[PDB]
């Protein structure tokens, strides 16, 4: 049966929730909806509820919408953000223009921790064996998530971290090089070179790859990492790609432990094998986390992989309103998770 919805106006969006969700205070904005601190008085948790963004105003944002909530259905995991709870104040499909989307708060990401911040190589041991925890479990499913960066990993005050679906400086700075050169083939690691990216950050208080531009971004990449050597150059298909890429001036790998200097050696060791350019040679999530690196932390029976995950409907152009009555059945069909201390 309904709950009791009240309307409230926040920073100029419209807020109407079950009032079991209290306390309605903004923390952000993300592209795709606003987000609001709550307290849920049904568990006594601090909640995160994001209200979704004209999630129906074209086939795309149609589309955007199923694929989140699809998604965040999905992800169980401790590393990973699921759902509390999906609601709409509409009372039928027709009334159906507003989606809102529930889950544990945790209260700040690592755009917030890194900032005016070098970290200790405890912290990021037990930081970046978290996001590889989370990884391995959306891997499992053939998901990639993509957009990997700082703002997307939501932490709390015990630095428990859970990688969010969308957070939340330049996106680009933690992308992979194949990315850049625009490769309509690449794989898994492109999220791996993320959190390369990521813990290098962590480990030495200054991004990575900071690039003015795609073109700034794999020049600056490249001078780490090396120009491509022969094995890689003939995998690259583009004329254009490879007349460009050749025709720069060559460049050996560097000696990560000269770049790293300070740095504990198995942590140099784990970005070595995060980093390497060739896509096909990086190290995988689960084999990262049976690096020494995590030795403290890797459990192999506590690392449990997805169920089964159906993105065929990635393929499928639909009209809006066939997305949006999808949308609907899944936020009637919606289970939540149960209560456990
Ligand atoms: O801890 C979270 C969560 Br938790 C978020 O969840 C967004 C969300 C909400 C509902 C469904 C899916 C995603 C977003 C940001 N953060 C970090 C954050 C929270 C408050 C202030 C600053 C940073
Ligand atoms: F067991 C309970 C019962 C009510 C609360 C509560 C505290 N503040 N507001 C509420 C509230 C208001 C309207 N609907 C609902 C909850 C908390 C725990
Ligand atoms: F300058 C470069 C050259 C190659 C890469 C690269 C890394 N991993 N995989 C690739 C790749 C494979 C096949 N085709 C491509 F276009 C790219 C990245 C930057």
């Amino acid at each position: 049966e309904r709950p009791t919805f009240y309307r409230q106006e926040l920073n100029k969006t419209i807020w109407e929730v079950p009032e079991r969700y209290q306390n309605l205070s903004p923390v952000g904005s993300g592209a795709y909806g606003s987000v609001c601190a709550a307290f849920d008085t049904k568990t006594g948790l601090r909640v995160a509820v994001k209200k979704l963004s004209r999630p129906f105003q074209s086939i795309i944002h149609a589309k955007r919408t199923y694929r989140e909530l699809r998604l965040l259905k999905h992800m169980k995991h401790e590393n990973v953000i699921g759902l509390l709870d999906v609601f709409t104040p509409a009372r039928s499909l027709e009334e159906f223009n507003d989606v809102y989307l529930v889950t544990h708060l945790m209260g700040a990401d690592l755009n917030n921790i890194v900032k005016c911040q070098k970290l200790t190589d405890d912290h990021v041991q037990f930081l970046i064996y978290q996001i590889l925890r989370g990884l391995k479990y959306i891997h499992s499913a053939d998901i990639i998530h993509r957009d990997l960066k700082p703002s997307n990993l939501a932490v709390n005050e015990d630095c428990e971290l859970k990688i969010l679906d969308f957070g939340l400086v330049a996106t680009r700075w933690y992308r992979a090089p194949e990315i850049m050169l625009n490769w309509m083939h690449y794989n898994q690691t492109v999220d791996i070179w993320s959190v390369g990216c990521i813990m290098a950050e962590l480990l030495t208080g200054r991004t990575l790859f900071p690039g003015t531009d795609h073109i700034d971004q794999l020049k600056l990449i490249l001078r780490l990492v090396g120009t491509p050597g022969a094995e890689l150059l003939k995998k690259i298909s583009s004329e254009s790609a490879r007349n460009y890429i050749q025709s720069l001036t060559q460049m050996p790998k560097m000696n990560f432990a000269n770049v790293f200097i300070g740095a504990n050696p198995l942590a140099v060791d784990l970005l070595e094998k995060m980093l390497v350019l060739d896509s096909d040679k990086r190290i995988t999530a689960a084999q990262a986390l049976a690096h020494a690196y995590f030795a403290q932390y890797h459990d192999p029976d506590d690392e449990p992989v997805a169920d089964p995950y159906d993105q065929s409907f990635e393929s499928r152009d639909l009209l809006i309103d066939e997305w949006k009555s999808l949308t609907y059945d899944e936020v009637i069909s919606f289970v939540p998770p149960p209560l456990d201390q």
